[PDB]
């Protein structure tokens, strides 16, 4: 990696986050879209199996998969974020974590934020645990 | 990468924390330890020299470079936060800046934050450009 980030384009940087996704969450991010072609970058779909904050062996877990598409122009515009695969939430629970989620979003434009939002989520889970 | 997030040790999810830093910020990133001599690896100091996002051009941009080391407990324990090489930066505004760092770090106890830590640089770096 000897690029530079101030000048990199929007395929480059969502590329890019995609790559240090995988290095953080390993086994638990997935590529919905791994066989993207076309003389145009198409959007990037990912899924996040998130687990709560600080979770034990002797803990019983609650889940969710954060499900994000990134539009053409982002991280300068919002990502389309989806909550799926909820397990011990309530449906109010898992609709109050995707508005705080687009509202946190919508806060961190003009830089990749899709792990940050991971972040919200298993702070979020680790409190519904 | 087939681990998982949940069960990584702290010296994993520091190495796979630069190996993301270095990915998503290529040369401007630099790891400021010698070559991996012995079992364990020294505590992870990094240099990210940081910018406004969303360059023109056409405006007088500032930048400052965040030093960051993180103790062995880290992302358990706040990291070493300094900032170095303010380029259009007062003084007053570096060390304004370096407090917020301090307690968004406090915060984000839990979980490793050196990407929040550089957003929040390069938003405030944001505001100042002339």
């Amino acid at each position: 990696h000897h690029h530079h980030h101030s000048g990199e384009s929007y395929p480059q940087r969502q590329d890019h986050e995609l790559q240090a996704l995988e290095a953080i969450y390993g086994a638990d991010f997935q590529d919905l879209r791994p066989d993207a072609c076309g003389p145009v970058k198409e959007p990037p779909e990912i899924n996040l199996v998130l687990y709560p904050q600080g979770l034990t062996g002797e803990e019983v877990y609650v889940k969710v998969d954060l499900r994000v598409k990134c539009p053409p122009t982002y991280p300068d515009v919002v990502p389309e974020i989806e909550l799926k695969n909820a397990k011990g939430l309530s449906n109010e629970s898992v609709n109050l974590l995707k508005s705080r989620l687009e509202e946190l979003a919508k806060k961190h434009c003009g830089e990749v934020m899709i792990f940050e939002l991971a972040y919200h989520v298993q702070s979020f889970l680790s409190e519904h645990n």
